[PDB]
C-alpha cells in the first residue's frame, strides 16, 4: 500500500462519514452491489433458506466492516488485515466446488472490486484523492484473491 497522506484523509473521511449509515454499513450496500454486478454472487451469499442467506450476508458484513474498519485504522502498517483478508479469502475453497450452486473463482473478487469501487464515489474530492480508494480496493481485493487462489491451488480436485 502506497497512501498519500492527502489520499489517507480523504479516505477516513469518507469511510467515517459512509460508516454514518448504519451498523453494518457501507459493507452490506457495496456486497449488495455485487449482486447487481453478477447475481450468481447472490446466488451463493443468498443459498439456502431465507434465513440462512440473510445470516450469510449479515455475517460477511460484520467481518468485512472490522477487516476495513481495522485496514483503515492502519495504512501506516496493515501486516495484521492482511493476514485476515487472506484467511477471508482461504474461506471460499470448498470440497465440491459448487457447494452453494455456483464455484468460487477469482474473477467474483474483481466484480466485487467493481462494485466497492462505485460505492466509494458515493461517500471536497479530486481525481488524485480519490485514488487513494481505488488504491485500497485493489490490495484488500488483491489480497483476498491470493488467500483464495493459494489456497484452491493446494486443495484436491
Ligand atoms: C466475492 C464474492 C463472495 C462470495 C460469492 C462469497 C460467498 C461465500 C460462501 C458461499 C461461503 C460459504 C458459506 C458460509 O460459510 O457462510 C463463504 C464463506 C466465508 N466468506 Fe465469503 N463470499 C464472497 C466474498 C467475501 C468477502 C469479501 C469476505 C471478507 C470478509 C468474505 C468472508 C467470508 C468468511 C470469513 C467465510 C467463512 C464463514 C464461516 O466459516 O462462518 N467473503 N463466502
Ligand atoms: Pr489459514
Ligand atoms: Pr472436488
Ligand atoms: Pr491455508
Amino acid at each position: 500500500l502506497h497512501l498519500t497522506q492527502p489520499q489517507i484523509l480523504f479516505v477516513r473521511k469518507t469511510w467515517n462519514h459512509a460508516r454514518n449509515q448504519g451498523a453494518l454499513e457501507p459493507a452490506i450496500s457495496i456486497f449488495r452491489n455485487s449482486f447487481f454486478k453478477n447475481p450468481e454472487i447472490r446466488q451463493m451469499i443468498m443459498f439456502g433458506t431465507k434465513n440462512e442467506g440473510h445470516e450469510r450476508l449479515k455475517k460477511h458484513a460484520q467481518l468485512f466492516t472490522v477487516l476495513m474498519d481495522d485496514l483503515i485504522a492502519n495504512l501506516d502498517s496493515p501486516s495484521a488485515t492482511v493476514a485476515g483478508l487472506r484467511e477471508a479469502g482461504e474461506k471460499h475453497v470448498w470440497p465440491t466446488r459448487n457447494q452453494y450452486g455456483c464455484p468460487f473463482h477469482a474473477h467474483l473478487l474483481d466484480q466485487f472490486a467493481t462494485a466497492m469501487i462505485e460505492r466509494t464515489l458515493e461517500w471536497d474530492r479530486t481525481e488524485t484523492t480519490q485514488r487513494g480508494w481505488t488504491k485500497i480496493v485493489l490490495f484488500v481485493t488483491e489480497q483476498l484473491k491470493e488467500g483464495f487462489q493459494d489456497e484452491q491451488k493446494r486443495a484436491r480436485r
